């Protein structure tokens, strides 16, 4: 019903390194593209936290604009200022998220099908 | 049914600078994130191309991307090479967009709830 559940899920999965989480909220079809404009699967997608090349220390979320493409899906685009290390390095980013999530059965529930992220200048 | 006819017929109003062919594929509720990461409405996004300050000349896609967000839900992520005049000036750019596109109903078709570019560097 209510996306925010699943957003805030999504936020602390990022912001903890939950692995498991972060595998249970994306859908094995994921396309996600990346700050370069590169477009990664759900297992290129999870690899830097799997690895642990990527440990977020930040990601405050404002900003939120929904919107339903159909009752079985919800856009949520979001303005991300983040920080964290990646790939030995510390960074902080600023970010606008487009996210795209699939209503799925069985466990009645979201999961995350696409996403979109560029930094904000 | 196949929202690769929509695909292209928004393509062609991009490129032939089709304004009411761009209003009736965009939904009213459309949020749409640009390249520098500014969310636009339906009536910001379409202004350069009613001002005639955005006239492309080169729009090609490439290596589409789609996903179902339920049935009435299509994401499209898809590359693509521009070129054209922006405020008076040429410019070339090399994009990947994520488009998602909704159900509508009464006239069976499809309408652009929301996007993101950026580029691919």
């Amino acid at each position: 019903d209510d996306i925010a559940f699943y957003e805030e899920r999504l936020r602390a999965a990022m912001l903890t390194g939950d692995l498991k989480g972060l595998e249970t909220l994306l859908a094995d079809d994921l396309a996600f593209v990346d700050h370069t404009g590169c477009v990664k699967t759900k297992q290129t997608h999870l690899e830097p936290y799997r690895a642990g090349l990527l440990k977020l220390s930040r990601l405050d979320l404002s900003d939120a604009v929904v919107r339903a493409a159909g009752e079985d899906g919800r856009v949520v685009v979001v303005r991300a200022v983040t920080a964290g290390v990646y790939d030995g390095e510390a960074f902080t980013e600023t970010l606008r998220f487009t996210r795209i999530w699939r209503r799925t059965q069985g466990p009645a529930g979201w999961k995350l099908v696409a996403g979109h992220c560029s930094v904000i200048l």
